[PDB]
């Protein structure tokens, strides 16, 4: 996360960390086994660690289990990040409470200027990479199509949005890929991808949920 504030221990409970001997993607935490994260981040030997806030010291509320299954979109498409969005099944299931806690899937899309809070251990600089230690968060609305399209020209498909900043400083970064994006309580998007990080005119894409819950919801039922 480039230009946003730390979160403070535990302050987004449904927030995960994607490990396989260091953190490499984000992830939602959506019932007590199962998480949502991006298709790209999919990989073998997962572990998931719930309650983390310093990633590297272990302060305690941290439940660390491994993936049963990991399925990505069939459609998926790497070159073009369509349908980038992946389901964990987790081994146990996790005990949630007020430091781990799952978040509801949305009922309708999010319009333009609806403020979202983007969450993460991404990079945290736009030219060099320094990645924190703990959880980053930003604040930032979700764009109009137009604007969108007239950054990306030709790439943006219908299961995506921009939200950020288009004069650049605050954006998500590689890292945060895989996690969270909750407006009004909901989760709105999934971190995917972008041109740099916070460069000017080159917003934030994520992954639009709204566009997939009948999909997570039928997976997850025959799983
Ligand atoms: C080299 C590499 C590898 C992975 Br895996 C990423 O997710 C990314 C990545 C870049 C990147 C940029 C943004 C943004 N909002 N500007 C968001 C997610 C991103 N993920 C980059
Ligand atoms: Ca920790
Ligand atoms: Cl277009």
């Amino acid at each position: 996360i480039v230009g946003g504030y730390t979160c403070g221990a535990n302050t987004v409970p449904y927030q995960v960390s994607l490990n396989s001997g260091y953190h490499f993607c984000g992830g939602s935490l959506i019932n007590s086994q199962w998480v949502v994260s991006a298709a790209h981040c999919y990989k073998s030997g997962i572990q998931v660690r719930l309650g983390e806030d310093n990633i590297n010291v272990v302060e305690g509320n941290e439940q660390f289990i491994s993936a049963s299954k990991s399925i990505v979109h069939p459609s998926y498409n790497s070159n073009t990040l369509n349908n980038d969005i992946m389901l964990i099944k987790l081994k146990s299931a996790a005990s949630l409470n007020s430091r781990v806690a799952s978040i509801s899937l949305p009922t309708s899309c999010a319009s333009a200027g609806t403020q979202c809070l983007i969450s993460g251990w991404g990079n945290t600089k736009s030219s060099g990479t320094s990645y924190p230690d703990v959880l980053k968060c930003l604040k930032a609305p979700i764009l109009s199509d137009s604007s969108c399209k007239s950054a990306y020209p030709g790439q943006i498909t219908s299961n995506m949005f921009c939200a950020g900043y288009l004069e650049g400083g605050k954006d998500s970064c590689q890292g945060d890929s895989g996690g969270p994006v909750v407006c009004s309580g909901k989760l709105q998007g999934i971190v995917s991808w972008g041109s740099g990080c916070a460069q000017k005119n080159k917003p934030g894409v994520y992954t639009k949920v709204c566009n997939y819950v009948s999909w997570i919801k039928q997976t997850i039922a025959s799983n």
